């Protein structure tokens, strides 16, 4: 097809790996561009656990405001939530909400151990019918992007259509998918990714992610004015370890499917 042709010559002009998987909610259909590949998650992976925790929070109904402490010990890399709230505590909803808007890293561990681990997370992947996600570390080592290496990936194709099932989708009860659309809504870290590449009147919820060997990735529900929602997932990877981050890419990605 046409747009497949552009992301063909995005990808060829960017010097890396794309990978991109649209739903047009309106007649299901489907835009993929290596959507069976295996991209490294990184950050995306936060969407699978603060929905796993979510879907424990159905049967719990108090679960998200139970309090968590944040120890000196838990601060890895990138804290930038957590840090504000050391040798004190936060509720799984404001850890949820940090995870998924600020990309916090200690946050995303505190949702993994409340799941048991990252055999946890994949299990609820597994529980929504998405066979291909897996997530096999936690902060920060899920995000070494190692070329051909299997663990903490997905594939567009699968990413997006967990991404509708949670978001647009039934896989979460009422007020749980209400709750992950407004931090999907919130997120602060999106401003140069796919939201970059879109009409300035839609509405996006996204989360980012980005990793070593330049990974830069966004996942993002669009909902267009007057429009069936769109589901759009881009992943970016590339050939050197220590490759900046080309989250422009993404954005060329969405600029071309929003002209489909």
């Amino acid at each position: 097809s046409a747009v497949q042709q552009k992301l063909a010559a995005l990808e060829k002009s960017s010097g890396g790996r794309l990978g991109v998987a649209l739903i047009d909610t309106a007649d299901n259909t489907q835009v993929l561009y290596r959507g069976d590949e295996r991209f490294p998650m990184c950050s995306t992976s936060k969407v699978m656990a603060a929905a796993a925790v979510l879907k424990q929070s159905e049967t719990q109904k108090q679960l998200l405001n139970q309090p968590v402490e944040i120890k000196p010990a838990d601060l890895v890399n990138y804290n930038p939530i957590a840090e504000k709230h050391v040798n004190g505590t936060m509720t799984l909803a404001e850890l949820s909400a940090a995870a998924l808007q600020y990309s916090d890293n200690t946050a995303m561990n505190k949702l993994i151990a409340q799941l048991g681990g990252p055999g946890g997370v994949t299990a609820f992947a597994r529980a929504i019918g998405d066979e291909t996600f897996r997530l096999d570390r936690t902060e920060p080592t899920l995000n070494t992007a190692i070329p051909g290496d299997p663990r903490d990936t997905t594939t567009p194709r699968a990413m997006a259509q967990t991404l509708r099932q949670l978001t647009l989708g039934h896989a979460l009860g009422e007020t749980q998918r209400a709750q992950l659309v407004t931090w999907l809504k919130g997120n602060t870290t999106g401003a140069a990714s796919i939201r970059a590449g879109l009409p300035t009147s839609w509405t996006v919820g996204d989360k980012t992610g980005s990793g070593d060997y330049g990974t830069t990735n966004d996942i993002a529900v669009i909902w267009p004015q007057g429009r069936a929602p769109l589901v759009l997932v881009t992943y970016f990877t590339q050939p050197q370890q220590n490759a900046e981050s080309r989250r422009d890419v993404l954005a060329s990605a969405a600029r071309i499917i929003a002209e489909g």
